[PDB]
C-alpha cells in the first residue's frame, strides 16, 4: 500500500531479491525494527575487507601496523572488556532446562531469564538502535562449507570491526549464502547500542552501551541477540555465543558434542599419527598445546583448532572433531618465542590485534613477550598513554587478544578442514592446581573420565580455586546435569570407540611457588606417555585416582633433577578433602539432576581414597 516494508532502497551492496527467503525476513525484520540507514549484505572478498579496514582507519577505529604486513589495532573502551556473565543469559520456557536448581546457594553454572523478562529487556534496546549507521549482514558457516557437521549462521551487525573479526575467524561471504540456500541457520543480531546522534561521548572511538549490556541466547528460537558490547564473545556471535551455548543445545538435541577443547594432530617416529582434544580453561594453556613445537625428537605436532571442538560419533564409532572456526581468537599477553613460537609466526600477518601496545616503530608488545626492544623505542599502551618497564600498569590488557588465520600457522594440519574431521583417540581435561594433583593421570573407565572433567577445578587469577567442569562453566547451553547425562550416553551407543581420558596438571608448585615442570614444548613427553597408553602399552601404575606413569615410563632426558616425587605425589589428606569438595559442590549445583553414574563415580573415588 505504500511502500510495504521494503528496505531494497536502502541496500549499499547485495540484493535482497537474491536472499534466500528465510534470510530476507530475518534482515527486513531487523531493519524494520533497528532503523538503520544502510543495508550491507557482506560478500566476503579481499576488496570488502581491505576498504572496510581503511575506513575503519581513515576515522580513528583502528590504527594500521606499520611493522607487519597487513596488520591493525584496536584499543577499546575500558569499559567494553569489564566482568558480564552476569549479562550472559539463556532464554527458556523453564529454567531448569537451562540450569539445575541448587540446593543452598546461586547457580554457578549459568544464568536464565524468562521470556518474559526478555521482551522488556529487548524492547528496551532494540527499537532504533542503529540509526544513522550500516547493518552489516555476514553470512557465515561454523565449520568447512559442506562438512555434514557444519552450522550456519547469519549475524546483523552496526559493527565494522565485527565484520573484519568475523572474516578471519569464520567462514564468511557469498559462498555460505549459496551454500544455505533454503536450508535452516542460527540468526545472530548484534548492535553496539549507540544510534546516531550520540547521546553519550564516545570513548576512545569505540561505540558500546555498557549500562545496557545483555548477551541473550534463545535455543528454541535458533536466535542469539545481543546487545552494547563491540567486544570478543559478546560481538563476534561465532565465538562462543554460537560455537558453544548454542552449538551445546543443537549437540544434545541431535546426539554430537560442542565443547570447549583444542584439537591437535600428533606423529611419532614411526609415522603413527593420533588426534587429541583438551579442554582447559582461559588461562590454562589450550593454545600453547594446539601449536606446540615438541622438544622430542622424531615427534610432529599439528593444530586443527585451539579453542571449540564439535565432535560426533561416525558410522564406524570413530569420534570424528572439526574445528568450527576459521582462525585463532588467542591471548597474547604470554605468547613468545619460547611460549608459542608457531603463534608468533601466525600473526605477523593480516591480524588484528585488540587492546595491546604499540612500539614507536608500529609494532606490538604485551607483557611475556620476551623480545627486547632497541635503545630509543618507546611503547604506547592500550589506553593510549606512554608506557615504560617500571610503571604499576601493564601495557596490555591482560586478556588481550589477536585475531588471526588459521591457514597460515605453519603447523596447521593437513586435515583441519577435512569436511569429514578428524579421529579422536584422546580428551584432556586439566586447570591450574598449585598443590596435590600430579602431572597426568589416566581415568579408569568413560565413567570415571566423565567424573574427571566434572570435578576439574582451577585457581583463578589470598588465591582462590574455582569449579570449572569440563573448561564449561561459562558456556552451558542447558543444565549441566543433562549435560553429563549426555556425555555418559555416548557410552550406550552403537560401535563407539570411546577415547580414552587423561586429566593433566602443568602448574604443580614446590613449597617456595616455584613450577615443578617446565612445561611448553616439554609436554610432549605427556603426549607420548598419552600415545602409548592409547596403544596400550604397559607403561601405567594404578593409584586411587587413576593411573599414573609407571618409575621411568616419561621420557625425562635432558630435563636434569625434576623433582619426580613430588610432581607425581598423591596424598591420602589432600585427596580425601579434595572428595569431600567435589561432594559438596555436586550435591548443591547439580543436586536432583546429578545422574547416578556420576554420584557412583564419586562414592567409588572416596572409597578407594578411604584405603590409602
Ligand atoms: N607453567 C605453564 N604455564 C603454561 C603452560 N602452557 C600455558 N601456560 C600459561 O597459560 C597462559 C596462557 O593461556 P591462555 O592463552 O590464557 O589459555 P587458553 O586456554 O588458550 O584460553 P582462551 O584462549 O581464553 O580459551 C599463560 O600464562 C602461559 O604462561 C605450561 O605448559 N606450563
Ligand atoms: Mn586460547
Ligand atoms: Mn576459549
Ligand atoms: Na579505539
Amino acid at each position: 500500500l505504500h511502500n510495504g516494508l521494503d528496505f531494497s532502497a536502502k541496500v549499499i551492496q547485495g540484493s535482497l531479491d537474491s536472499l534466500p527467503q528465510e534470510v530476507r525476513k530475518f534482515v527486513e525484520g531487523n531493519a524494520q525494527l533497528c532503523q538503520p540507514e544502510y543495508i550491507h549484505i557482506c560478500d566476503g572478498s579481499e576488496e570488502e575487507y581491505g576498504r572496510l579496514l581503511a575506513h575503519m582507519q581513515e576515522e580513528g577505529v583502528i590504527r594500521k601496523l606499520k611493522k607487519y604486513d597487513n596488520c591493525w589495532l584496536a584499543l577499546t573502551d575500558p569499559r567494553d572488556v569489564a566482568r558480564i556473565d552476569s549479562k550472559t543469559v539463556i532464554i527458556t520456557q523453564e529454567q531448569r532446562d537451562t540450569v539445575p536448581i541448587p540446593k543452598s546457594g546461586q547457580s554457578q553454572l549459568g544464568r536464565w531469564m524468562s521470556e518474559e523478562d526478555f521482551e522488556k529487556a529487548f524492547n528496551a534496546r532494540f527499537p532504533g538502535c542503529m540509526k544513522g549507521r550500516t547493518m552489516y549482514v555476514i553470512p557465515f558457516s561454523m565449520g568447512p562449507l559442506g562438512s555434514p557437521l557444519a552450522k550456519i549462521g547469519i549475524e546483523l551487525t552496526d559493527s565494522p570491526y565485527v565484520v573484519a573479526s568475523m572474516r578471519i575467524m569464520t567462514r564468511m561471504g557469498t559462498s555460505v549464502l549459496e551454500a544455505l540456500g533454503d536450508g535452516e541457520f542460527i540468526k545472530c543480531l548484534h548492535s553496539v547500542g549507540c544510534p546516531l546522534p550520540l547521546k553519550k561521548p564516545l570513548v576512545n572511538n569505540w561505540a558500546c552501551n555498557p549500562e545496557l549490556t545483555l548477551i541473550a541466547h534463545l535455543p528454541d528460537r535458533r536466535e542469539i541477540i545481543s546487545f552494547g558490547s563491540g567486544y570478543g564473545g559478546n560481538s563476534l556471535l561465532g565465538k562462543k555465543c554460537f560455537a558453544l551455548r548454542i552449538a551445546s543445545r543443537l549437540a544434545k538435541e541431535e546426539g554430537w558434542l560442542a565443547e570447549h577443547m583444542l584439537i591437535l594432530g600428533i606423529t611419532n617416529p614411526e609415522g603413527k599419527k593420533k588426534y587429541l582434544a583438551a579442554a582447559f580453561p582461559s588461562a590454562c594453556g589450550k593454545t600453547n598445546l594446539a601449536m606446540m613445537n615438541p622438544t622430542l625428537p622424531g615427534w610432529k605436532v599439528e593444530c586443527v583448532g585451539d579453542d571449540i571442538a564439535w565432535m560426533k560419533f561416525d558410522a564406524q564409532g570413530n569420534l570424528r572433531a572439526i574445528n568450527p572456526e576459521n582462525g585463532f581468537f588467542g591471548v597474547a599477553p604470554g605468547t613468545s618465542v619460547k611460549t608459542n613460537p608457531n603463534a608468533i609466526k601466525t600473526i605477523q600477518k593480516n591480524t588484528i590485534f585488540t587492546n595491546v601496545a604499540e612500539t614507536s616503530d608500529g609494532g606490538v608488545y604485551w607483557e611475556g613477550i620476551d623480545e627486547p626492544l632497541a635503545p630509543g623505542v618507546t611503547i604506547t599502551s592500550w589506553k593510549n598513554k606512554e608506557w615504560r618497564p617500571q610503571d604499576e600498569e601493564p601495557c596490555a590488557h591482560p586478556n588481550s587478544r589477536f585475531c588471526t588465520p588459521a591457514s597460515q600457522c605453519p603447523i596447521i594440519d593437513p586435515a583441519w578442514e577435512s569436511p569429514e574431521g578428524v579421529p579422536i583417540e584422546g580428551i584432556i581435561f586439566g586447570g591450574r592446581r598449585p598443590a596435590g594433583v600430579p602431572l597426568v593421570y589416566e581415568a579408569l573407565s568413560w565413567q570415571h573420565g566423565v567424573f574427571v572433567g566434572a570435578a576439574m577445578r582451577s585457581e583463578a587469577t589470598g588465591k582462590v580455586i574455582m569449579h570449572d567442569p569440563f573448561a564449561m562453566r561459562p558456556f552451558f547451553g542447558y543444565n549441566f546435569g543433562k549435560y553429563l547425562a549426555h556425555w555418559l550416553s555416548m557410552a550406550h551407543r552403537p560401535a563407539a570407540k570411546l577415547p580414552k581420558i587423561f586429566h593433566v596438571n602443568w602448574f604443580r608448585k614446590d613449597k617456595n611457588g616455584k613450577f615443578l615442570w617446565p612445561g611448553f614444548g616439554e609436554n610432549s613427553r605427556v603426549l607420548e606417555w598419552m600415545f602409548g597408553r592409547i596403544e596400550g602399552e604397559d607403561s601405567a601404575k594404578l593409584t586411587p585416582i587413576g593411573y599414573v606413569p609407571k618409575e621411568d615410563a616419561l621420557n625425562l632426558k635432558g630435563l636434569g633433577d625434576v623433582n619426580v616425587e613430588e610432581l607425581f605425589g598423591i596424598s591420602k589428606e589432600f585427596w580425601e578433602k579434595e572428595v569431600e569438595e567435589i561432594d559438596k559442590y555436586l550435591e548443591d549445583q547439580v543436586n536432583a539432576d546429578l545422574p547416578y553414574e556420576i554420584e557412583r563415580e564419586l562414592r567409588a573415588l572416596k572409597q578407594r581414597i578411604s584405603q590409602m
